[PDB]
Formats: C-alpha cells, structure tokens, sequence
C-alpha cells in the first residue's frame, strides 16, 4: 500500500488548517507544501498507513457508502469535513491508494471497506 | 444606494482573508462575523459606496461583462452577483463563483434613485473600450 494525497490552497485558506484537515484523516502523511503564482498553493503528500481512514469509516458507520466510491484507486474527500475529523466523499482532498505490483487493489478496498 | 455584502468563510479558510478580500472591493464596508456550525462561519455588512468597484472595472477594462452580470440580477430596486473570493483577495474583479462560495453582493436603489441609472453609471456601455455617456 502506498497512498498518495493532494490538496490545493487557495489564497484564502490557511495553508496549516488544510495541512490538519488531511493529517485528520491521514496521520502518518509525509507532506510538503508547494508555493504557486498569485497566492495560491498545494500539498503533496504520501503514507502507508490507512488505519485512521479505517477506524473512520467504522466509527461513522459509512463502509458501504466508501465501498461504493473505491470501487489502484483514487477518489475525493470533502476538506472541510475532513478539518472537523469526518470522512465525507461529496477540489477536496484527492487520494490514490495503489496496491504494489503483488497485491490486488480489491482486497486492500475490502480491508479498508468490508 | 446600499450594497449589502455576505461572505461564507469556510473551516480551511482564513476570516481575516475573506475580509480583506471584501475590503479590497468594498473599503468602506463596516463588517460583521458570525459563527455557524462545524467551523463554518460567515461576514455580513454594508457599504453606501461602490466607488472602488468602479474604479476596478475600468482599470481590468471589463465595464461589458459588469454591465451584462448587472442586467442580468437586476429586479425593480435592485441587482445582485458574486465575486471572485480569490480574485478578490488580490484586488481583482471577477464574477465567477470560486469554489469557496464567492462574495455574495447586492445593491439596493433608494426611493429616489432608478436602479437602471445605478448600472449605467456603474458599468456603462462602450465602443472600443472607451464609455459612452
């Protein structure tokens, strides 16, 4: 498993509430902030871990409603949901999680959305 | 005239940006926060000038999109549209929605004032990117 997030900032938004939004949901990222043209910005980051994103979607009883959006694989989080600790799916925080070369991407969806 | 402002500051948002973005459109405009639920919040307020709005418009040479973005919220006494937050939040004029909600802004006519004459005034007409009256 290697997961890998993205986030947009926009001149607005407070880099660091973005950067606690996606650890919230994602602690173990490794992430790195990218500085862009008329105040604008992103975060990239990576992780191995989706414990938190797992223990989330059980502790909100929402694995069949994720089962649904997984099915490597890449979807959206809803950032402002994700400041205030909860896993929403309807830019967002965008992640790709994509099994290695010998795993299949459908038992990691059902590890994390049985 | 009256221009009634309302802007949502999202949970990521910063206030104090979303309120310089508005006062970078609006600098007389006595503002207002009030907090809404999860982290939500949003400023309210007024302003009796639109001066600096015009200026922009003809600064970024865009008084033909203004004009038709007028016409096209005008009701009786009024008009309304949304700015660009980000736009806004580096002193630019535009009216497309960003994804954080935009500046929700409308401009009331007085009883004695035509809301028509409010826009022509605001964004008039052009031939060549020079006014007209």
């Amino acid at each position: 498993l290697e997961v890998i997030i993205k986030a947009k900032v926009k001149p607005t938004e407070d880099k660091y509430k973005v950067k606690k939004a996606i650890l919230n949901i994602f602690p173990k990222a490794k992430l790195t902030f990218i500085e862009k043209d008329n105040e604008f910005g992103e975060w990239e980051g990576k992780t191995k871990s989706v414990e938190k994103l797992k223990e989330l979607l059980r502790s909100q009883s929402i694995l069949d409603a994720a089962r649904m959006v997984l099915e490597a694989t890449k979807f959206y989080l809803n950032k402002q949901a994700a400041y205030v600790g909860a896993v929403n799916f309807d830019g967002g925080i965008f992640v790709k999680i994509l099994a290695d070369e010998n795993e299949d991407i459908m038992k990691i969806i059902k590890d994390i959305a049985p």
